[PDB]
DNA sequence: ACGTCCAGGTCTACC
DNA sequence: TGGTAGACCTGGACG
DNA sequence: ACGTCCAGGTCTA
DNA sequence: GTAGACCTGGACG
DNA sequence: ACGTCCAGGTCTAC
DNA sequence: GTAGACCTGGACG
DNA sequence: ACGTCCAGGTCTACC
DNA sequence: TGGTAGACCTGGACG
């Protein structure tokens, strides 16, 4: 079923945003330190919370997310209304080591290998928001596993249940039935997603 | 208690002048940038199974160039420097990179002690020595050198039984509370005491 | 690794019948007065920072004695036979003597790791190691007794980073559980796998 | 080190060492035959237990000189000594010296008797060969083994525990304990047990 | 030798 | 609070 | 007189 | 936990 | 447990 | 001057 | 209405 | 240990 699905998307014209999308990351050759920077934050922001709310808080912040000093950055995260302001405002602040973001993660083996460094180095980043910060900058082969696409495979029966947790050795068993999906299909890691997400929402964000 | 006895020897002459302006070379990195903080972890890196004054010219010659030299230039460099291997701590130094702000990262920790579990395990190029080595250089005060030196010169007054042919995170942990204890009693930080101990062996105080 | 692997050949060893012959010795408690419990809550308190088969001689020369012999007499059989610290562990039996039917109060806790709670804020002498040492000494499993010896080879095996000066109750429940996988693992609860623990470093299976 | 020996000469140590040193100068009256035993005790010692050599020694007898080769490797065999073959090998080649005493006495003084010992005989070298002199009486040759090497070295009275210890080596040690000897007013014989006993608290042969 | 090392921890008293 | 330095205290093993 | 031994350890398989 | 690999010039007798 | 530690060196070749 | 060989059997944790 | 639901998780403390 | 509970914390649409 979930096939059949996705096929369709592909034909319709879904498929045209996704690629401006898709695209919209592989951009981020071309982009500075800051740029990234300002899309890892935009994922710590995002974990338990709404994509809108993201984007929202990541066009009005800007470059405050890497200039704004903690008392004054948590204010202005009270301000646009996110769910959890003092912890998330920490993370932004705390993770401020690594503002080199790009050259320390272009300069690993491969996608795979980066993303296991920011989790464990970086409070506030489980593999979840990892996966997607490495796909929203040009990441093709990982996958972001959230409450959503979670419910497209637990539905469609991929995964017997919905995990109470996400231990590293069963995200890694679900991205690969998620990888192995897309070959069917015929899409990349970063662009399935997309497509998962798209479904279940209603919407091709990111 | 001979060495306690040559130690107190040392503290009462002008050579504590010496460490004692040394010492607080060192505390002055504080106020120095990320770049001056980089160059010290490479010196470290340089150092490891070399000459100490050996990685000191190194050092000098080079300078900013940690940061820039490329692979193969940074190579001909040290190999043209003379260093004993070129290919290999050149290769390491240009990976260090990915940590060009090394200032960022190691002041955002709780502790030294927990600053150099970061170091040994995300620069392939230091150990527990050289990284020792690197945050007592940097300014902190309570980590210990566990080099060859201070090894069979412990060893030497029975502080220990044998000179071990590697050390074990909890053998060079073991080792350094066991300099710190005599830090205690001879009431000096581990990083005083270390160009102390130093001294007595090779008879100059660089770093 | 290697300490997974000492277990299981002692699993399969002559040791795996002396440790289970010793095991139901604990079980037979269920049959037996609080006198004989609490005979047993004493030599738990003579062993505090002693020698197991010294607390075994001095209770079974005592005997009966921890309950009708005045604190006078008590110290001096305690100092007679030998002990380190004569006075304080006399005074220490004397004031459990209000508990002495310890069988009624421990049988009657839901279970046992609240009952070990009721000891040891309620008796001098007893601390959380030889509380957990006097029920698993009466019969019970899910408490693992964290001596001297079985934090030695915790250590050694790198199950935890140090050798702690006191034990809290986070830190003694924490390794309790580090304790209780490594019991999982093997197949042995916490009241068995202790006795293999303990007579790797001894080379014995007392109690 | 020296503060240690003055403590042990104190002891009731000293009383047990004299009267051992006593046991090996009674050879002066011994047979031939008793002073090759020793001789062969001496070849079972090497890199070998000091205990173990004695019971050997003990029950054999006068075995050493009368069994024939293979029967000689089997008590030594069954007697579990690490080494059967070559040490039955070595007695047995020494029987052409059999009166031993005889010959080590007719020379002028110990220095000299003791080098003929080590050229002359198969598992014999200088160790054994002090061993088997200060054993039968005589005083001023030092027995350098594992211990008394071990305690020089711990003590800084010798540098390095020389993979090989040369003539040459041997020697000079020797000469060095002579001198830790005069320290402590003990012969080089007396001396060699009171460094063993600290090593081991044994005080046998 | 004589001193060092070491035995299935728990307690008070301090800040 | 809750973490920790000192008190309790002696005899045997071992170089 | 040329050969040996020494220098602030770490990484891989 | 461990040996081989990395690699060189330098002072000593 | 079983694997390493350990014991009063001497010989034979290259 | 120096590896290998001779060769094992108890203790120990 | 206004009491319920729901949103691209991850960290700490505890055993 | 590595899993689990419970905190972080709120707005906006539903009906
Ligand atoms: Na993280
Ligand atoms: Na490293
Ligand atoms: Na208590
Ligand atoms: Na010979």
């Amino acid at each position: 079923m979930l096939i059949k699905k996705i096929e369709e998307l592909k034909n319709s014209e879904i498929k045209d945003i996704i690629d401006k999308r898709i695209q919209e990351f592989k951009s981020f050759k071309n982009k500075s330190n800051e740029e990234w920077f300002k899309e890892l934050c935009f994922c710590i922001l995002t974990a338990n919370f709404t994509a809108e709310g993201g984007i929202r808080i990541q066009k009005e912040i800007g470059d405050g997310f890497l200039t704004l000093p903690r008392e004054e950055l948590e204010e202005k995260l009270k301000n646009l209304g996110h769910r959890f302001y003092r912890k998330r405002a920490e993370y932004i602040v705390l993770a401020r080591r690594f503002k080199n973001i790009k050259d320390i993660v272009e300069s690993f083996e491969n996608e795979k290998v980066a993303r296991e460094f920011l989790v464990r180095n970086i409070k506030g980043i489980g593999y979840q928001e990892a996966s997607h910060f490495l796909r929203n900058v040009g990441y093709d082969d990982v996958a972001i596993i959230d409450r959503h696409i979670l419910r497209e495979l637990y539905e469609n029966n991929y995964i017997d249940e919905i995990p109470k947790t996400l231990s590293r050795r069963k995200y890694l068993e679900i991205e690969n039935i998620l990888r192995d999906i897309g070959e069917e299909v015929n899409l990349k890691l970063s662009e399935l997603d997309l497509y998962i997400w798209y479904l279940r929402t209603g919407k091709v964000l990111k």
